């Protein structure tokens, strides 16, 4: 019979042995177990979307996504197991490298040296490189989706709200609902984007560099308005110039309804940082998207000079450019390469 974990099958098969719960993903459970062929543990996340569109799609552009992409700063897959046959699957389970912690874990517990800073804010930046350089969009940077090895070596996971990049179909109204995790939200979210410009992905990584500087998140909001209202009470009120680059009435209306908020300087909220750190901080969280630092800019900064090297930054070679019975059937066929 299958692997049991918590009263629930886990049916990993004899490769992978001697489970351990880790906890609940969107469509399932996640476990460790033993790799029995490449002799390490690894993670195992059980997927069960058969049942919604909407969950096959997330599903299916994660593993297209994964499958396709090779870097040294992005989670693999590993393997892939699944039944036989269409008829037999149910579940589908994802194997990836098993991680010493991850970057939400460390910024809990650990005060991170300025060195420690600066490489795990290069190596995001590499390899957002590459996903940039693919035409996708992560979309849901933040700290537990940075993982770390026990040498500080980072990959960047969770692939499950990523999107091919879309800019010129961007623009929505006011308070357009989103789906990515709040306190990573760039300001035009709330305003008129719909999340589907690289810098979208800069914002976020924005908040992870002053999320390390002082081991808090720094635009904590309760509630979707409140995520800007945070925004705002530290880059202050958006300027004559930024103001008219938002068309849209409504969120334009709403910005010139508040009260004049001040700019908090970075030095005196991050008064233990570096001062390359700050500038290249300022650059990444901007409120006007056309305006913020573009990922290649950011690794040509000179905050990351000991590390920066184009020729060893790579790029995609082939970059990206239906109801849930179809969505099924394009799943086996994408998970196919891994039976025996
Ligand atoms: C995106 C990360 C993910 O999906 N994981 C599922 C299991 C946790 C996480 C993961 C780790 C990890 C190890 C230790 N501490 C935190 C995370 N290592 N690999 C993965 C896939």
């Amino acid at each position: 019979g299958p692997e049991m974990v918590r009263g629930q099958v886990f049916d990993v098969g004899p490769r992978y042995t001697n489970l351990s719960y880790i906890g609940e993903g969107a469509y399932g459970m996640v476990c460790s177990a033993y790799d029995n062929v490449n002799k390490v543990r690894v993670a195992i996340k059980k997927i069960s979307p058969f049942e919604h569109q909407t969950y096959c799609q997330r599903t299916l552009r994660e593993i297209k996504i994964l499958l396709r992409f090779r870097h040294e700063n992005i989670i693999g897959i590993n393997d892939i197991i699944r039944a036989p046959t269409i008829e037999q699957m149910k579940d589908v389970y994802i194997v990836q490298d098993l991680m010493e912690t991850d970057l939400y874990k460390l910024l809990k517990t650990q005060h991170l040296s300025n060195d420690h800073i600066c490489y795990f804010l290069y190596q995001i930046l590499r390899g957002l490189k590459y996903i940039h350089s693919a035409n996708v969009l992560h979309r849901d940077l933040k700290p537990s989706n940075l993982l770390l090895n026990t040498t500080c070596d980072l990959k960047i996971c969770d692939f499950g709200l990523a999107r091919v990049a879309d800019p010129d179909h961007d623009h929505t109204g006011f308070l357009t609902e989103y789906v990515a995790t709040r306190w990573y939200r760039a300001p035009e979210i709330m305003l008129n984007s719909k999340g589907y410009t690289k810098s979208i992905d800069i914002w976020s990584v924005g908040c992870i560099l002053a999320e390390m500087l002082s081991n808090r998140p720094i635009f904590p909001g309760k509630h979707y308005l409140d995520q800007l209202n945070h925004i705002l009470g530290i880059l202050g009120s958006p300027s004559q110039e930024d103001l008219n680059c938002i068309i849209n009435l409504k969120a334009r209306n709403y910005l010139l309804s508040l009260p004049h908020k001040n700019k908090v300087p970075w030095n005196r909220l991050f008064p233990n940082a570096d001062s390359k750190a700050l500038d290249l901080l300022d650059k990444m969280l901007t409120f006007n998207p056309h305006k913020r630092i573009e990922v290649e800019q950011a690794l040509a900064h000179p905050y990351l000079e000991q590390y920066y090297d184009p020729s060893d930054e790579p790029i995609a070679e082939a970059p990206f450019k239906l109801p849930k019975e179809k969505l099924k059937e394009l799943i086996f066929e994408e998970t196919a390469r891994f039976q025996p």
